[PDB]
């Protein structure tokens, strides 16, 4: 299609367009009656580095954050005003691309930022989910 081709869960696709600021990428989906974990990963299909990822833990109502770079996980984001998410429930994870930083919203509310450690966003067009999840669309723009 016109924004993502997927190379449904675990899902895996190739973004039509590479990160960047202004872009936008938005996960929408039902976290399972029974959900522990789900991953979503911004990922350079090249080298395999995990620029962003993002992994909200039901199981704690934890909301962790990581980047995969040369081959070694970095220090672990874990801080967090609430937790957005909730078992059974629809949601809606936006990723915004920034200058400096990813922005991350749950719900039309601000979650958190993630300042960029793979510093190439051009070289970012993998988009990769998987855990307890429904996944119902996603957006690319």
């Amino acid at each position: 299609s016109r924004e993502n081709v997927p190379k449904r869960l675990p899902f895996a696709a190739r973004l039509n367009t590479p990160m960047g600021p202004g872009r936008t990428v938005v996960v929408k989906g039902e976290v399972n009656a029974n959900a522990k974990s789900f991953n979503v990963d911004l990922l350079a299909g090249k080298s395999k580095d995990i620029a962003l990822h993002l992994n909200p833990r039901l199981n704690i109502k934890a909301f962790v954050r990581n980047s995969f770079l040369q081959e070694s996980w970095g220090e672990e984001e874990r801080n967090i005003t609430s937790f957005p998410f909730s078992p059974g429930m629809y949601f809606e994870m936006i990723i915004y691309c920034d200058v400096r930083e990813f922005k991350v919203a749950v719900n039309g509310v601000h979650s958190l930022e993630y300042k960029h450690r793979f510093k190439e966003l051009s070289s970012i067009d993998t988009l990769e989910i998987n855990g307890d999840i429904h996944l119902l669309e996603v957006r690319s723009w």
